[PDB]
């Protein structure tokens, strides 16, 4: 209602965007730590399985 | 009879208007206290029920 005292969507949307940025940061940090894109089975199942067997 | 000693309608009508103002004041104060228009089931049955279930 532009003056509500119980809720505000601006904080919710700011939180959502911050969480998205944190997730991307986590992915990049994992890449830097392990030194490779496909490190686990979550990154890419097909390529990870192929590399293990090879 | 413009000079009656038993009754006067001016006081009655002044009382009625004062009571109406008091009722409106009560409604506004309730809105300020709870911070919302539809707070109870008396304000609006349909919207209150919808909000509860949602």
């Amino acid at each position: 209602a532009l003056n509500s005292i119980n809720t505000n969507a601006g904080a919710m949307i700011a939180l959502q965007n911050l969480n998205g940025t944190n997730s991307e940061l986590t992915t990049v940090q994992q890449r830097i730590n392990t030194g490779k894109k496909i490190a686990s089975a979550k990154d890419n199942g097909a390529i990870w399985a192929t590399a293990k067997n090879q």
